[PDB]
């Protein structure tokens, strides 16, 4: 009995875990992320953006993600691949490069097709775009959309599909899991990839939630089917739970509440094929400076040890 035990019995493909290759050294770490009673699924955390991939322009560089690969295939654990185009951890060459529409595109359409063709048959889902919307619902004033305009949204997945007609392709943000103006424009993002006649497989909701303030388990499963509704698989792609800081009990048992509801919410949704927390242990969660003030967002604590949350998602899997 685990995470991604527990998911499977209730049809999801997965529970799983990103990783980053800092971690990978320490091997008690790397023991429990290849424990796939709880992960079945591992997403690279950073080794297959783009800041990585084509640190310079036309110079592949695959070793970090390669290495995530073959430690997922050794222990038997799908993939889910991260991220093709996206505004940020983007290098200079790119964002700050002289651009026509013409060149923009033929170098976006080299990064994907390298990069999909290097990882063709390894990968369960791609994010191909990713974060391509503002807060209030307009498009991010990236280079990609100032000098392409929405067609760069298409065409980045067309070109996916030709390198690898197999691999599922996903838009993933965040701020899309609650209604308002933001999902109702990723809905939107859908129906316009889909009326280009480019393939568009999955939606992924990112689910960086905070404690006490994460939408209930009712919101998340009714937004969900929105998504489902259009004609798109859906996951939960980077979830995880920041709590303001210090921890205390009354905020772990919250914590544990808002992670059962967001299981629930995908074990309750035809569509929903699988959860992947953003890490696994609080030593290496995710929180930037701009989130000072909180932390503690994960189903582990820094050492290695089960929080309530654990719990809540065996509950939220029906386990
Ligand atoms: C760029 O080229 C694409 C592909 O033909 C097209 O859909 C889009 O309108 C063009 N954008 C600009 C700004 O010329």
């Amino acid at each position: 009995a685990g995470l991604n035990t527990a998911a499977k019995a209730k049809g999801l493909k997965y529970f799983g875990s990103a990783t980053d290759n800092p971690e990978l050294t320490d091997s008690a770490y790397v023991a429990q992320l290849s424990n796939t009673d709880d992960f079945g699924q591992i997403t690279p955390g950073n080794s297959m953006k783009w800041d990585a991939t084509e640190p310079s322009q036309n110079s592949f560089s695959f070793a970090n993600g390669d290495a995530v690969v073959n430690l997922a295939n050794k222990n038997g654990q799908l993939m889910r691949c991260h991220t093709l185009v996206w505004h940020s951890q983007l290098p200079n060459w790119v964002s700050s490069g002289s651009w026509t529409n013409a060149t923009l595109l033929a170098a976006m359409k080299n990064h994907i097709t390298n990069v999909v063709t290097h990882y063709k048959g390894k990968c369960y889902a791609w994010d191909v775009v990713n974060e391509a919307l503002n807060e209030d619902g307009t498009f991010r004033n990236s280079v990609f959309y100032q000098i392409i305009g929405p067609a760069y949204i298409p065409i980045a997945f067309a070109t996916a599909a030709a390198a690898d007609p197999d691999v599922k392709l996903y838009y993933n943000d965040y701020n899309i899991e609650y209604s308002g103006a933001k999902a109702t424009a990723a809905q939107n993002i859908v129906k316009m990839i889909k009326a280009y006649g480019a393939k568009i497989d999955g939606v992924g909701l990112q689910a960086h939630f905070i404690v006490g303030s994460t939408p209930s388990q009712s919101d998340l499963t009714t937004v969900l089917k929105g998504y489902t509704a259009l004609g798109v698989e859906v996951a939960y792609t980077e979830l995880d739970i920041k709590m303001q800081l210090p921890s205390t009990a009354a905020k772990l048992a919250q914590q544990s509440t808002d992670f059962q509801g967001v299981a629930a919410a995908c074990v309750s949704t035809t569509g929903c094929v699988g959860v992947t927390i953003w890490d696994w242990t609080d030593k290496y969660s995710w929180v930037p400076s701009v989130f000072q003030g909180y932390g503690a967002p994960l189903p582990w604590d820094e050492n290695y040890v089960k929080k309530p949350a654990y719990d809540g998602l065996m509950a939220g899997l029906g386990a």
